[PDB]
């Protein structure tokens, strides 16, 4: 509630302060035991998560907690975050590290163990306060997370308060920790709309991933590519390929081998009752469902064993198609491009649906197409760029801390 | 001619194509237009600086010839051979799109300058938003590095402006779809605007002086008065007041009328104050106006050639005196501190009232007081901290009107 969230956010600003003061070789021996609990917890974690939001796969959620802890453990076990950066005694001048204070960082229901992991560690290795703002839907999953590497750096020594949380989230809380004068960042992972809306730095961390596959490509291998990450936690990754976009002359060769991967191309008829199930906005019900449970969440009879549903458009990349928009399952769209320039546009169009300018794809012969790489290179607003490449082929503790320069006469 | 909405998104719309052929424009024919544009904005150097000063009512004619030198001349000698275009796996910078400048009347003509050149250096369109009270000598600074750049090839829509400022328009441009990127400068609320726009935003501080009893106090003070009467001290992060350890308290104060800054008396002090601030906020109208102007509205007698009004905090800096918030003028709050690090304390207020922390200074002697140095740089909560030197994030470029792409390619 309104009134106990501003005592916890004091509470949290005082431990930072304590923290503040702290030697580095107190911030490692926290940063090693809370990382090295929260990867010997990777199991009951994912398991947690998974039965609380209803969504995804343990054995994938294990290694996205792996990840969030033994990895970030080992990119950051040396990287300084405190004191002199910098120095040069000539011109007088050095850098100061200086903890931004305390982040808010804001939690999906898509990944609520692995991101409060990430974060917690991040911020404890940059003497930073956190306070965490979860998704109702996975209150639990996340709040724990936190919880289990709070104890494990409390027991190395960390101020009592060093991470908090909104045990009750609200829409009232969230806008109440975000705009608070004592947070001073917001690491937030739509919602990304809120946090720019806000006043205060941000960070957002998802958006549309379009592909397209021109006539010269390796179809085998950009079917195999494009699909790769459909099914992991059921499709429940930020960086992954929403739709492909395929040149005519390629176009029923490249829908004939996706049978060959369990990915069942719907009829236009059925295409439509999962459509239908897709967009009301992005329905949580499908969120992180398998293939199988969406089609029978729609009207759809499918194989067993299918593992991805392909819809297909009619007409070009549209808006009112659902398949064109980023889905969050083991989901494809599939659209008919006139040619390589033709299909060019056609991701543009699906990169604008996101706001978001994150990453997009191309298969194509590279040996001969040098020219098209060029001008997929010049037209994609999008940070990364993929020629023949799928996305499973950065925020850190250097963002969660100030340079102060020092000049002396 | 952009009077209202319909005409705003129809000029947007312009820009929009404007950018769209300049995106395709080569380094060299980029680099043409960057010499020409700025060699005509640093020509005007004298012409625009007068029409500011005229329409403002505020500052120093050949104070802002040297700003808009150091917009036009200094930017183009800066970045002549700076890359923005192409490739830099692979990296390829591209223009943002369409640039928001919100211009204020401190700096008129010098911020519509530099943020027109370095955005024709980024193959961007940039399209202003004007204070009312500056507003023809910011779209006349804009228009005339248009019609140079034009006239260098530059495509015809690249640089645009809004005729008639208002709330509903300044805030339909940074809200605007085709926006990319808000370039805002000026007052604490619109910084603020544009951060709370949802959309990538840029904002160009209240700067405090500690002065303690180890220092060296005919330098400390000259120093600290150096910033404040260039433009009649519209500075940016100039010095905003001297806290100053009782000690050496009466020794600065006595030198102050050495360099015709004229100490307040309590009740002077009070009289400029209501004057500082109105309605919470730094008042208009004395920003930018000289020390004796500003005792003549406060109601206040001030010899005729004094430069500097000093207003003595009663105790210690606090958010109530004006004399501890940012000024913009020749003006500078003086507060007594009982040592060190109570001063280093009172200066840690000075920067919660500024908002965001950008500078602050000391003054010491460092070849004895390291730790003091060290203990002042970990309290200060600002980008730049400077030890026995005046101020007379970094500087925006054009590194901030691109984004990186990387291309990756499978071996
Ligand atoms: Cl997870
Ligand atoms: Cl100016």
């Amino acid at each position: 509630n309104m009134a106990e969230l501003d005592a916890m956010i004091a509470r949290v600003k005082k431990a930072q302060e304590e923290f503040a003061t702290y030697s580095q070789e107190q911030v490692d021996k926290i940063f090693r035991a809370a990382s090295l609990a929260a990867n010997q917890a990777r199991i009951p974690l994912a398991q947690q998560a998974v039965e609380e939001s209803g969504m995804g796969i343990v054995e994938d959620k294990v290694i996205k907690n792996h990840f969030a802890s033994e990895f970030i453990y080992n990119k950051y076990k040396d990287e300084q975050t405190c004191g002199i950066l910098e120095e040069d005694d000539n011109l007088g001048t050095m850098t100061i590290a200086e903890p931004v204070g305390i982040i808010c960082g804001i939690v999906p229901t898509t990944n609520p163990t692995s991101t409060a992991i990430f974060k917690s560690l991040i911020s404890l290795k940059t003497r930073n306060g956190i306070i965490f703002s979860p998704h109702p839907r996975a209150k639990n999953s996340t709040n724990d997370a936190a919880k289990l590497v709070l104890d494990a750096a409390v027991a190395a020594g960390a101020p009592k308060d060093i991470i908090g949380w909104i045990d009750q989230p609200s829409v009232e809380l969230s806008n109440a920790l975000m705009k608070h004068d004592d947070i001073a960042l917001i690491l937030a992972t739509g919602m990304v709309k809120a946090a720019y809306s806000s006043g205060k730095p941000a960070i957002g961390v998802a958006g549309n991933v379009p592909v397209v596959i021109d006539e010269t490509a390796d179809i085998k291998r950009a079917v195999a590519s494009v699909l790769m990450s459909k099914t992991f936690d059921n499709g429940v990754v930020c960086a992954s390929e929403q739709a492909v976009i395929v040149v005519d002359e390629v176009y029923d060769e490249v829908k004939e081998r996706f049978a060959s991967h369990k990915a069942h191309v719907l009829s236009k008829t059925d295409a439509d009752k999962v459509r239908k199930v897709l967009l009301i906005a992005l329905n949580a019900k499908i969120v992180g469902q398998p293939a199988t449970a969406i089609a029978e969440m729609a009207g759809v009879k499918v194989p067993a064993d299918t593992k991805v549903l392909i819809g297909e458009g009619l007409g070009k990349v549209s808006y009112d198609d659902a398949f064109a928009h980023e889905k969050l399952s083991p989901t494809l769209g599939m659209f008919r491009a006139d040619n390589f320039e033709d299909a060019v546009a056609q991701a543009v169009t699906m990169v604008e649906i996101g706001g978001i300018g994150h990453t997009s794809g191309l298969y194509t012969n590279q040996d001969v197409n040098a020219d098209r790489i060029r001008y997929f290179g010049d037209k994609m607003k999008t940070a990364r760029i993929l020629i023949n490449i799928p996305t499973t082929h950065n925020v850190g503790p250097k963002h969660l801390i100030n340079k102060k320069t020092v000049a002396k006469r």
